[PDB]
């Protein structure tokens, strides 16, 4: 209607038409932001860095991506808290997926040890309780690392392997398990925190 | 059809050439971020800042880079956590990479000892563990240096080195495990916290 009104009144189409065009792309300069994400989107499908069912972290965001679409893809969280997130992060921003061409993964069970223990007989122990597990995989071999002198305990770590992604906490509790009840059973000594104190009067 | 329907109708295409040439730009300034990141990632291919199979560690993200291509190149980090990363990170922004030109790297052992001890005899025992190893170089030599009076214990750091990238940590635990039994045979104090406390009443 304004434009119709101008016209019929003005006939100014061949003056303003210079001003709509800067006008034009200084307002569609807007459009820039959803364009990138379509493309992004297109990319993303045509390249297929990411497939349906594995799991994806990106931005402190980790979960299992049910549906992908040419604006936004949809994440479902480890809450089922579903995340929605521009294609243009998932093209032009790095990523970590856990299933790409292996889907396996190590995992590290950290633990401290008092000073006045034995380093061999924790060693024996940690290793007897990850090879014992019928699932940890063999090829890459589990192993246990003296890596921290700490303030007040030894720290152990045992970086040990799984080749599902879905059952990645039900093998560290048993782990966990095994382990507390081998350090009872052999008298291994998990100290607290220790400090000295100096008193007088 | 839009076009042909708009074609057949009001015939203005000299008309809305100069609107469609603003939109273009307007709306073909997302593309950028993907052209940005094909030409990052064809001089990356070209220059070889880095080969397939170093360590690069880029945005808290260190690991062996698997395949490079021309729009993402893909890290396996050492949980096999595939990272994707856009090649313009690669080229525009910084990044490390530990095999380049000599693959050998320095680590660095940090320990505490107490206040009342013999620190020539804490280098003494630090020298001779670094020393007999079987692994660490010896063309630059391996050092002990006493860095900080610390409230608690005065730290100590052994600077030492190794010239192959993949056994970074076996070497660790062998050293650690090593000065532990020297500093226990040579009764060598690592203490703990200590403060002094007043009481009365």
């Amino acid at each position: 209607g304004a434009m119709t009104v101008f016209g019929s009144l003005g006939v100014s189409w061949d003056k303003l038409q210079w001003l709509a065009a800067a006008l034009s792309v200084g307002l569609s300069f807007g459009l820039q932001e959803i364009f990138g994400n379509f493309v992004s989107g297109l990319i993303i499908l045509f390249e297929r860095p990411v497939r349906i069912g594995d799991t994806v972290t990106i931005g402190s965001f980790s979960g299992t991506v049910s549906k992908i679409r040419i604006r936004a893809t949809t994440i479902t969280d480890f809450d089922r808290k579903e995340v929605i997130i521009p294609n243009k992060a998932f093209v032009t921003e790095r990523l970590i997926n856990w299933s790409l061409t292996d889907t396996t993964t190590r995992l590290v069970i950290r633990l401290g040890v008092a000073y006045g223990s034995d380093l061999e007989k924790v060693r024996k122990v940690l290793l007897k309780a990850a090879t014992e597990h019928p699932r940890v995989m063999h090829e890459p071999m589990p192993e246990v690392f003296f890596t921290a002198f700490g303030a007040s305990t030894l720290d152990h770590e045992l970086r040990l392997y799984v080749r599902e992604l879905r059952d990645r906490s039900r093998t560290v509790d048993e782990l966990n398990r095994t382990i507390d009840q081998l350090c009872r059973e052999n008298d291994i000594n998990i100290a607290f925190n220790q400090l000295e104190v100096h008193l007088h009067n």
